[PDB]
């Protein structure tokens, strides 16, 4: 089995995997309509009951399982709960992440894509004072390359650029991955993270000399950062930060179990793990909320940053800074250098979101590494045409898979590694390898105060949200499902195909 070979090489893999779109894409908006500041408190607060307690039992989890050679959820649950029922929750651990990666893909296609449109000067022109006749031509840029509908039919028509570049994007991903651990991400992440670093910063310094009318780059920051205790007893505003924390940590993705697999028997995960939370919040609060909210206040005032916000999620990654860069010098080059962070962002996370399904072909199928790789690429490539012409298709795929099973999954494996396979067990695996102990305050939290308060969330998400989505939507939504559940069947067969080649090899 393979491993880890520099020490630095994992906690760069691991903030890459971290370090995604979420820390430059989803927070800006999440923070933009949940007040700023009123939303920082949760965030914060939910960051050290859910964050680090979940990524250590994580990390935990994965070095268990790697130590047996199984680095998916359905093995490791069958290890830490021997029952057939833990088999069909572990399935979730290789649906969810796989569902996020359907659609991660194409939004990572758009940003390459978008950076090679930015490079070679294929940008619209706005004529040179009013916010719309420059919010319009990126707008219709965006439309030209998703190919939204524009009638009444909810049939997506991508452009044929977006579609070469998504099997660009597919193959640089097959590329990175056939080799391996030691030899793949980690010789990708020593280079991409620094690189992701140093764009990151000088996107910063860059954003922080805009000043117009409407106001400077600071006002986004106090916006951001001045809090209001008025909206801590709104519930979604809680749901959204915990869902955040889900996201950007890769929380209940069974992703991070997947790289803490190939972490060796005796090494460190607890300050590991830490590490890496450490370095995506930094990467996070510090840099990515830096950027466009301050850009769009700047531009627009907080009313239309909020509104811009409210209007869509890619209003401000894909329309609104680009449009702001159109008015700077040198602005299409600073729009490539944005996009091509983010491509890099992207790309760091959905090689390693793409890893759960391969370990499972290997270790459980025992398929050669190649054909793994190559399996698992023809599944999503071919899968994600759903995401490419299915207009909506995308939300319900981020909704069931990176929205709903990510908090499930975490209380799902939270009660299977310390209310099932041992409190005192589970605590002495995380905390045995570990250069640094875990604090005796957080055995509670992991065991009392976050289920409880992970269930209290979902109670109120279930009761006062969900039956929006089950009944005004769109009917080609079922498509979507009806697909995804069919692909969760199929999931469950190749378990099946795992536990009887099992009852094979042994006679
Ligand atoms: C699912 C994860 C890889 C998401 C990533 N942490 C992000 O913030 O974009
Ligand atoms: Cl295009
Ligand atoms: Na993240
Ligand atoms: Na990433």
């Amino acid at each position: 089995r393979e491993h880890w070979a520099t020490r630095l090489g994992l906690i760069l893999a691991m903030a890459g995997n971290a370090v995604g779109l979420g820390n430059f894409l989803r927070f800006p908006v999440q923070a933009a309509e949940n007040g700023g500041g009123a939303f920082m408190i949760p965030y914060i607060i939910a960051f050290l009951l859910v964050g680090i307690p979940l990524m250590w039992i994580e990390w935990a989890m994965g070095r268990y399982g790697g130590a047996q050679g199984h680095g998916t959820t359905p093995a490791i649950f069958y290890l830490l709960w021997r029952n057939r029922f833990a088999k069909i929750l572990g399935v979730f651990g290789l649906w969810i992440p796989l569902v996020v990666a359907i659609y991660y893909v194409y939004i990572e296609s758009w940003t390459l894509g978008f950076a090679i449109k930015f490079l070679v000067g294929l940008v619209p022109e706005p004529p040179p004072t009013d916010p719309d006749s420059i919010l319009r031509p990126f707008k219709e840029f965006l439309y030209s390359y998703i190919g939204v509908p524009k009638g009444d039919e909810p049939i997506l028509k991508p452009s044929l650029f977006a579609y070469i570049v998504f099997l660009i994007t597919m193959f640089i991903n097959v590329s990175i991955l056939i080799r391996g651990i030691s030899k793949g991400i980690e010789r990708f992440a020593k280079i991409a993270m620094p690189t992701l670093f140093i764009l990151a910063v000088f996107l910063v310094i860059r954003v922080f000399l805009l000043e117009t009318p409407n106001g400077t780059a600071a006002d986004g920051l106090n916006f951001l950062w001045t809090p209001d205790f008025e909206k801590l007893k709104d519930p979604g505003v809680w749901i959204a930060a915990v869902g955040q924390i889900f996201f950007t940590l890769s929380l209940g993705f069974g992703a991070i179990i997947t790289y803490a697999s190939y972490v060796r028997k005796d090494q460190d995960i607890v300050l590991s793990g830490l590490t890496a939370a450490t370095l995506n919040e930094k990467a996070e609060v510090i840099l990515g909320g830096s950027i466009s909210i301050p850009a769009a206040v700047a531009f627009f005032g907080v009313a239309n940053a909020v509104a811009i916000a409210k209007a869509g999620a890619f209003n401000l990654g894909f329309i609104t800074l680009p449009a702001i860069f159109s008015q700077t010098a040198g602005g299409t080059f600073l729009g490539f250098l944005w996009f091509f962070l983010l491509f890099f962002a992207g790309l760091t996370s959905s090689i390693a979101i793409m890893q759960p399904m391969i370990a499972f072909l290997e270790d459980e199928l025992k398929l050669s590494r190649k054909h793994a790789v190559l399996w698992t690429a023809a599944i999503v490539f071919f899968s994600a045409h759903l995401v490419m012409f299915l207009n909506k298709s995308l939300d319900e795929m981020d909704f069931w898979a990176g929205t709903i099973g990510v908090v499930f999954f975490g209380l799902t494996e939270l009660i299977i590694f310390f209310w099932i396979f041992g409190a005192d067990k589970a605590w002495e695996e995380i905390n045995r390898g570990g250069i640094i102990k875990v604090p005796r305050i957080y055995y509670y939290v992991m065991r009392y105060i976050t289920p409880a308060f992970l269930a209290v969330l979902l109670v109120v998400w279930a009761r006062e949200y969900i039956p929006k989505i089950m009944e005004e939507t769109h009917w080609t939504v079922w498509i979507t499902r009806f697909y995804i559940i069919g692909l969760f069947l199929f999931l469950t067969f190749l378990v099946f195909l795992a536990e009887r080649r099992r009852n094979h090899e042994s006679a």
